[PDB]
């Protein structure tokens, strides 16, 4: 059980051990196409790569690769798409994605520059006024409005496929305060946060899954995905001791590799499903609680 372990994981001070024995166990599979010369430029990291077993393959008959991969969470019955930041060479992939999966959600978990380095490409227009055409996927992009919190944002974009003229509308859930490497500043504003994404319904089985990305697309991603799957497992059974964190995470695993990327992100990932259990188990109060410790005012 969750909370049990998560105290005799505290008191011993084992953080450190448990992670590496997931690291240890963690599946490894091929990655043939992300590592063809013809893809270097389209990773963003040497050492991040997609497994062809579960990559997203673009509708194209030039070159289908992009770095993203499908986590299909079978027993949860949700499915997320985790992706790097997009490179200046690939906004046009990444929006093609976004198109050709269905996809109603985009959450971006990092900042364009994290310590002095660029880490993601500027994908999104910032400006209703200038709108962005990506000519390589024939795919228009405008931003409709944007609701700015202190510590997130959530735009509404309008995507558009300039083959056929039908139009979309995206939502971007962009987390502004979670530093590389790193964790959220509470349980409350990360839960506040992944509440915000539910509540829109991009989450919704109906649609295709949403794209999770930070810069690599591994460990805040994964740390966001880790503990949504988590509380829905639970919420389906209703009934929280039901729900291994550590073994639904290899199960991730399975699907890309590196997702969480340290034994903090880890612990975390047991306080945010700890706490967010509370609001499963039919506590909906907790959520105006969370609100107020995030201070998005
Ligand atoms: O998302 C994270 O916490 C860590 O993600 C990564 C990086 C970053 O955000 O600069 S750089 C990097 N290199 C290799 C694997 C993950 C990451």
């Amino acid at each position: 059980e969750m909370e049990k372990e998560f105290e005799q994981i505290d008191k011993s001070g084992s953080w450190a051990a448990i992670y590496q024995d997931i690291r240890h166990e963690a599946s490894d599979f091929p990655c043939r196409v992300a590592k063809l010369p013809k893809n270097k430029n389209r990773n963003r990291y040497r050492d991040v790569s997609p497994f062809d077993h579960s990559r997203i393959k673009l509708h194209q008959e030039d070159n289908d690769y992009i770095n993203a991969s499908l986590i299909k969470m079978e027993e949860a019955q949700r499915s997320y798409i985790l992706t790097q930041g997009p490179l200046p060479n690939t906004c046009g992939h990444f929006w093609e994605m976004v198109w050709e999966q269905k996809s109603r959600g985009v959450v971006m978990l990092n900042r364009v520059m994290e310590k002095g380095s660029l880490k993601c490409a500027q994908y999104w227009p910032q400006k209703e006024e200038k709108e962005m055409i990506f000519e390589d996927t024939n795919l228009k992009l405008t931003l409709i409005s944007e609701d700015i919190k202190s510590y997130y944002t959530v735009r509404q974009l309008e995507l558009e496929n300039l083959t056929t003229q039908e139009t979309r509308e995206i939502l971007h859930f962009h987390y502004t305060t979670w530093p590389d490497f790193g964790v959220p500043e509470s349980p409350a504003s990360f839960l506040n946060f992944l509440f915000k994404v539910r509540e829109s319904g991009s989450l919704s089985p109906e649609h295709g899954p949403v794209v999770v990305h930070c810069s690599a697309g591994i460990g805040r991603s994964g740390t966001f995905c880790l503990a949504d799957t988590c509380l829905l497992l639970m919420d389906k059974r209703k009934d929280p001791s039901s729900v291994d964190i550590k073994k639904v995470l290899l199960e991730m695993r399975k699907f890309r590799m590196g997702l969480i990327q340290t034994a903090d992100q880890l612990r975390f990932s047991y306080l945010a499903v700890i706490e967010g259990a509370k609001f499963i188990m039919g506590d909906s109060s907790v959520q105006d609680q969370w609100k107020e410790l995030s201070h998005e005012d």
